[PDB]
């Protein structure tokens, strides 16, 4: 009977489910106190605004039959089914459109007008995440016997849980999004000059650390797609990846007494488990520690490069979520057992293709987001008010009266 | 083998556990800093009382075989069955009295003595509930062969999963207590002034949301009595049902500009949550959204127009559990299916009996404990003395020194 | 098939890596501001390094065949098993190391400097916690057909899930630890004086209780060893020691008019829950209420004890995991079901053995740390300096510019 997988992939979407709760923490205790409101407003906000696109039509244009093979054409205000997984599949699904979209608010904080930001979210729920989801995953349907695979999917591009498709999506839309408005009053200042701003609730971003790392066992778990006796190993590469990417960068802080550590090493954490989203099916146990604990370090350098570059990512997204997706996606041919990939690739052969999905995850998420954002920044000015931005976004629109 | 079920029950009454962390979060970060250490010892407090009086007796009186039909009596000191899905069952239960009762607190709250709640908590736990819930569920005893109904059960009410049960009850009971403790201190003026008063940890109320989110799909799913091919429609109605909640507060929030639009949103995600409660595994993915995004809009006005009759109700249970749970209960006769309903029933007697349940839980949860508290506040202060309002009840009894 | 066990052991594992959470939250909360980020600092950073080390080998020494007796000597970077439950059981039992060890940092708080914190975690994730662990648990390998008891399992031992293996060698090594550096500055004076320091995020230490609470459920759920009918009594008697370790320290504060009332109520339900760890599969539901009541009591006796002793234990790890511990151990032989023993064991043998692992965890896990932290403190000084006590450690090594 159905009845087991349906009550597995139902449990994995309430752990995904708690990864919403882990970002809410994460991000507004890495934020001053004068804003850390209004990231949780927009932390809520974009959950429900997300959920409602997938639900209405966002997972038709993911999952629907390929018209033309860009996009899924039904499913709308998903309903009834003769398949008796798809709508445990839909809910997870949903799950995951909601987490893509979320990354972006912890890059943009600080200093991004609410409704911009909402905006960015509706760009994110309805044409990046499930057009990109369509050619990586749109054959991907569970317990479906009439699927056909998106075009990167057919090509061989494999992403187990999202690496690309959820946090590489989310890193680039992020970046964008950070070039545009600018970096915070206060981040930079001469021709090199770099000064830190601390959030002011750090011991709630380590609660969300371990929030968002006990929702991955469900990402993960959810992404299998069936039950076997390999199912528990996917669990045991998630922990491995995560603690690999943290304790690599606890050693690195260590060795360099990095200033306020915590936030590498938390970091670290997370870059790691997105790095095995991409494989955790289909690596040993040590290629698990090897990639988290490389996607650790790729992290922390990261961080510093992009400081270099002035530009301002509050949480640090782009190095963990974009830095560690586009690792872990291209780490897959490296290291993954081959039996994964399709008979007639090489190892350089399954490069090649992560490489081609990971270009065209940038071309398309980062490059029409670039452009539509910068047009839409014209006309509706993204970045708050000099005003609000010192006295702080809690006292912006739909905040507290000043 | 028993054994799918029990194991699902026993994961269900592991996350309405953490409905019990949502509100601590959810109603400490809503008070002033000066209450919040109170809140905490509130909400740690009640789970405690309410799961001995459960286990002691509550268990007996809501479902022990019926005693004139009013009340059970037997299944004290719950221990042994050779019912063998019984101790899940009680478990799931346990954990549905203590979701109704710590209900109160976050109404209450800045102004009421520590020892004044609990006692009005032995009256949730001890009469109040599980009376109610022998007259609405004391015959849906899981694996049980040989169970009566209670006398609005045997008469068609329906409520799934407890927007009657569980959240009208803590409702008005709620309503009872701010009525007869009065407004918080600066609260209401003149005659049409209204001061609002903040929280001080509103990214914590915004995690508690989340969790209160989550657990809510084990309250739901646990409810469920079985496991069938649609189950998962009761996970997506639960998730559309809280999503739409919040989405139709935000549009009001963006449309009319509101001050502290957060908490106007999370609260819309609760009341959507609340109304779907009694309906989930009866309405179509539509039908869900319609309901919850009304329960939504519904919260927001009663908000509104709780502070017009100057009634001081600090979190808004009132918005959110008892008119989301009243329009709930209403709304499933206006949308399920009708294969739910006794074969002899039109929508109009549905919607009868549905309303016949909703007058006899105000009756009995709301003009009994009235009556009681006002006689119980006449030889036992339940408000606190003005400095100890001032101060915080930080600064209250058990707490610190001043 | 082996389905079901799997994903239940893998949904408990889930669990109690929500207890890092709790953790975090809880210790947090209960420390003074200046200090409250190294504290996340400490909590990440030990699942961390626990994590690596029950991978590359604590779990070969643990669970490994027994060389001679005293430790096990294979599944060194575990990987590939023919036991197709083995892997889950390794996800969950590393979950259990980085338990035991993360005890350690709530009694050192606001004044053991961070790398000292972390060699100490080196010394309980690489030789106390996985030699003692093969004692008490050796051939306790889910699915193995080929096991070996350790000595202390062999004579008779019973632990359920680690009231002795898990939360006494944490609390013993804690009791060491606060010996050697010392108590806070101002925390006692003269010769009988004793001033409370109060944590400045009490409500997150609420939260951190209830995230605690359900992941016990995990705890003892996973440690079940298989499914039947009686898995779900394992889950009441968890709730009723919690419970009840709680609403009698409930009681015990109403009647002394404690002040600050909740940190003893809360440490109550965590005595409670501990205490039941040993013996939840053997007991009923009264003697479940009974000794987490009792554990309870017995919390908030130890914590005003070792204040008189004047050894500062700053969130009372020994009065709820050591004396809880031992009271939970000892209990086993009162008030459990005899078939749970060796069916040449009368009440007095079971009470002797449990009393001899009881002995024989305290030389082995206070001893032997204390003798070896002694020595490490006159070399690599464990105690912070006290202008970084004064300002706090969030000032410290890996934290803030001062
Ligand atoms: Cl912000
Ligand atoms: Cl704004
Ligand atoms: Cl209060
Ligand atoms: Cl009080
Ligand atoms: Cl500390
Ligand atoms: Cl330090
Ligand atoms: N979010
Ligand atoms: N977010
Ligand atoms: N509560
Ligand atoms: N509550
Ligand atoms: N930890
Ligand atoms: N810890």
């Amino acid at each position: 009977e159905s009845f087991l997988l349906n009550l597995w992939i139902l449990l994995c979407a309430c752990l995904v489910l708690i990864m919403q709760a882990g970002f809410t923490c994460f991000e507004s205790g890495n934020v001053r106190n004068k804003n850390s409101v209004n990231v949780a407003l927009k932390n809520v906000s974009d959950f429900c605004v997300c959920a409602v696109c997938y639900w209405a039509f966002g997972y038709a244009l993911m999952y629907g039959n390929s018209i033309d093979g860009i996009v899924g054409a039904n499913g709308f205000f998903y309903s009834t089914t003769t398949n008796s997984h798809e709508t445990s599949f839909f809910l997870f699904q949903l799950m995951f459109c909601c987490t893509s979209a979320t990354i972006i608010s912890g890059a943009v904080a600080e200093r991004m007008r609410f409704t911009g930001y909402i905006l960015v979210t509706l760009l994110a729920a309805s044409l990046i995440y499930p057009l990109f989801g369509h050619w990586a995953w749109g054959g991907r349907i569970l317990g479906s016997e009439t699927s056909t695979p998106g075009w990167l999917e057919q090509l061989g591009f494999i992403d187990f849980a999202g690496a690309t498709v959820v946090h590489s999506v989310g890193g680039w839309m992020a970046l964008a999004c950070v070039l545009i408005i600018g970096p915070r009053l206060g981040r930079f200042n001469n021709k090199h000059g770099v000064n830190q701003i601390f959030g002011d609730n750090l011991p709630l971003t380590a609660l969300g650390t371990f929030l968002l790392f006990l929702g991955w066992f469900g990402f993960n778990g959810g992404s299998y797609g069936k039950i076997d006796d390999m199912l528990s190993s996917v669990f045991v590469n998630t922990a491995l990846g995560g603690t690999f990417g943290g304790f690599v960068v606890l050693l690195i802080c260590i060795w360099q007494q990095s200033l306020l550590s915590i936030r590498f090493v938390l970091n670290g954490v997370l870059a790691g488990l997105v790095a095995i989203t991409a494989s955790a099916n289909s690596i040993s146990s040590i290629d698990a520690a090897t990639i988290g604990g490389i996607s650790g370090a790729l992290s922390f350098f990261a961080t510093i490069l992009l400081e270099k570059c002035k530009i301002d990512d509050v949480v640090s997204v782009v190095p963990v979520h974009l830095i560690g997706g586009i690792w872990g996606t291209l780490a897959l041919a490296i290291f993954a057992d081959g039996q994964y990939f399709i008979a007639g690739n090489s190892r350089v052969d399954q490069f090649l293709i992560q490489l081609l999905g990971v270009v065209t995850c940038g071309i398309f998420a980062f490059g029409l987001p670039y452009m539509l954002i910068r047009l839409l920044n014209r006309v509706y000015p993204l970045r708050v008010s000099p005003r609000v931005e010192i006295l702080g976004l809690n006292f912006g629109e739909f905040g507290l009266k000043s």
